[PDB]
Protein backbone atom coordinates (compact mmCIF):
# COMPACT_ATOMS: atom_id res chain seq x y z
CA UNK A 1 0.00 0.00 0.00
CA UNK A 2 0.99 3.53 -0.41
CA UNK A 3 3.92 2.54 -2.99
CA UNK A 4 5.37 6.24 -4.40
CA UNK A 5 3.85 9.51 -3.15
CA UNK A 6 2.90 10.24 -6.78
CA UNK A 7 -0.33 7.84 -6.43
CA UNK A 8 -1.16 10.79 -3.15
CA UNK A 9 -0.40 13.70 -5.66
CA UNK A 10 -2.87 12.26 -7.81
CA UNK A 11 -5.41 11.44 -4.81
CA UNK A 12 -5.31 15.20 -3.50
CA UNK A 13 -5.60 17.05 -6.87
CA UNK A 14 -8.59 15.13 -7.95
CA UNK A 15 -10.14 15.90 -4.61
CA UNK A 16 -9.60 19.79 -4.70
CA UNK A 17 -11.06 19.95 -8.77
Amino acid sequence: KISSPTETERCIESLIA
